């Protein structure tokens, strides 16, 4: 029935990491961890998190049902946060949020509201694409449509490409687009870039969709955040579906939202009664907490400043494991440009380490980096450094 | 596109209580309210709830995403709490356990996951239904089909009726069965009437799935957790969508859990390796907050010992509020055999006030039930008894 004649064959969070416990190894770190990770490997509690914790605690007097949209303030900042000032968009009001269970969970919001309502049939995708993105989206209709994102060889960004295999298929399709920078690749189109295709989804129809997880972590926050802005006072219809697990790391508590910006005020309102909806019909009603706690800190003058600033760090040190990185092999290694990370957002980067290089690494040499290069610059540690760049050599 | 030519139509929390400020009005209150509410019809952060977020704040030392299926306790306890004890379910290992963002949100879980793998095209209903079940069934598919559940007139469950147009549709069909009771009617089956269809369930394919929001609030929270016990071990195959919003008064921060009990071990593994994959592709992974807090209480053999209790008043007051208003009418009203209440479980009662009595109700008389004669005993206090029950006798 159920019963037997179910498949299995579940996410790889597990292509690594997992049991890294393993073998009984002195092995250094995991690298290729996601979530963000210090000096010490450790996946903290911010302390902003926990100011804004004491608050509620105290302050809290009902655990009562969460509106179905979560809450207003969340959006309002959430909102001024994506590219919103004092801007336009915001006093449109061209611009109608949802707080989301996660900004994963802001993604198929994003799907099952606009396989109905919508004239949707295709996800534009991109190439390496975070997996979890081909998975959510057959997860109520629709096909993703991976198109070319990163050109291999010198390690970066083809335009040459992408905007060749993505330009293709029809007028009532869409893209999601990827917020500074990527995953797995660490790679970014550039402002200049990225503008250029704005005005050429502005003329193909198309109307986007994007995944902004990480803002401020290796090209800003806010610059990191314009693109984005190429396209808001550009397009008429869009969304983002956006996170504050990364940003604040709040991973556990569930946190992002789902913000629809239609053109006006009315309509913004109805393609979100929709929007409004979906929601129900799984989970009604979005957790309270990690998303008290990101309207919170925003609030208290004084708390956020702390917040913006206990994030600049989160990435002065994935910034910082780049450089390091490389100096340990110009340094130490001596051989190909290793070059080309540094200069590329985030804490991901597509290591060059064609596939059972990454293999004859998990033995003796007790490492891990999932499978396609990819490594966490996070989990990269000036303790860790050494190790690594030792490793990488003898595997060349 | 998505633009215009969207519908509307939302969701009526709103069949009531919302514009209940309304016309500014001296109104008693707002009953048909879901929630649980005290004699000053409040909404509160319970204590143990509190007692139990000290510990966290504290104690906890990271907000790093919590796994897909939740956490583990909350299992081996959500599991004993269900049906366990020492109980052989549990140790047969032929039940697996899901972290879910609230039994509503363990509902759908259920649709999307038994839609493939599972060779389901329908869910038989209950009518009254909780109507979010007709709505977050077809959010994946399926159907519902709305059997024979209360039979109006002498006010209760029809079992006549019930074990007719239920009975009907094959084989591969299932229900979802109510655990102690209901909604909107506050109506159950007997251990007697329940053990009697759950033969006839073993009897003819069906395999169910239950809803269980409501445990010891107007049966028991044990024996009122055994009208699923009949069941069992007696099936093989079923599941349970289980919540800790209303007896936790954790509405807000999202729990409850996804309880295949599979035949076996290995299968309970497969049948549910797909249960673990549907989690990934909407909210990948469970929030951690009120399912923390559900777990460390249980733990605390101190902290559920006042949960329990916390728990056996909430009930007290509900059991309150039916021999009172009924009182308040052999005492005020004589008229008719207002009754039929005191004995049905929960919160809920289905009043007899055929519909524009509920109406010629929010006027000059400002008062609010929502409908169907869909009354909230929970927020029907002593203070707010009498102005009602004049209302009533009013209205006839």
């Amino acid at each position: 029935m159920f019963e037997n004649i179910t498949a299995a064959p579940a996410d790889p969070i597990l292509g690594l990491a997992d049991l890294f416990r393993a073998d009984e190894r002195p092995g250094k770190i995991n690298l290729g961890i996601g979530v963000y990770k210090d000096e010490t490997g450790k996946t903290p509690v911010l302390t902003s998190v926990k100011k804004a914790e004491q608050y509620l605690l105290e302050n809290e007097t009902t655990k009562n049902y969460l509106g179905i949209d979560g809450i207003p303030e969340f959006g309002r900042c959430t909102q001024e946060l994506l590219f919103g000032k004092g801007s336009a968009l915001i006093n449109d009001k061209r611009a109608r949020t949802a707080q989301t269970p996660g900004g994963t969970g802001a993604l198929r919001v994003a799907a099952d509201f606009l396989a109905k309502n919508t004239s949707v049939k295709r996800v534009w995708v991109s190439n390496p694409s975070w997996p979890n993105h081909k998975s959510v989206f057959n997860s109520a209709g629709l096909e993703v449509r991976e198109y070319a994102y990163y050109d291999a060889e010198n390690h970066t960004l083809d335009f040459d490409a992408l905007i060749n295999s993505l330009n293709e298929a029809q007028a009532g399709d869409v893209v999601l687009f990827h917020g500074c920078c990527h995953n797995p690749t660490g790679i970014d189109p550039t402002l200049e870039q990225w503008q250029t295709l704005a005005q050429l989804s502005v003329e193909k129809g198309w109307l986007p969709l994007f995944d902004f997880a990480y803002q401020g972590f290796a090209r800003g926050l806010e610059e990191d955040a314009e693109g984005l802005r190429a396209f808001a006072a550009m397009h008429k219809e869009l969304i983002v579906a956006s996170s504050y697990s990364k940003n604040f790391g709040l991973y556990n508590e569930r946190v992002g939202a789902c913000t629809l910006v239609a053109a006006d005020s009315e309509t913004v309102d109805r393609a979100f009664s929709q929007m409004k909806a979906a929601i129900d019909a799984n989970y009604s009603n979005p957790p309270a907490h990690g998303a008290s706690v990101v309207a919170t800190i925003l609030s208290n003058d004084a708390l956020r400043a702390i917040w913006e600033q206990e994030l600049t760090d989160m990435r002065q040190r994935i910034q910082r494991m780049r450089q390091l990185f490389v100096n340990t092999l110009q340094e130490k290694g001596a051989n190909r440009d290793f070059s080309f990370i540094i200069k590329q957002n985030g804490m991901f980067s597509f290591s060059g380490l064609t596939k059972e290089q990454v293999l004859r690494l998990r033995e003796e040499f007790g490492v891990y980096a999932v499978a396609s290069g990819r490594v966490n610059v996070a989990g990269m540690t000036p303790d860790n450094m050494a190790p690594l760049c030792e490793a990488i050599v003898a595997v060349l």
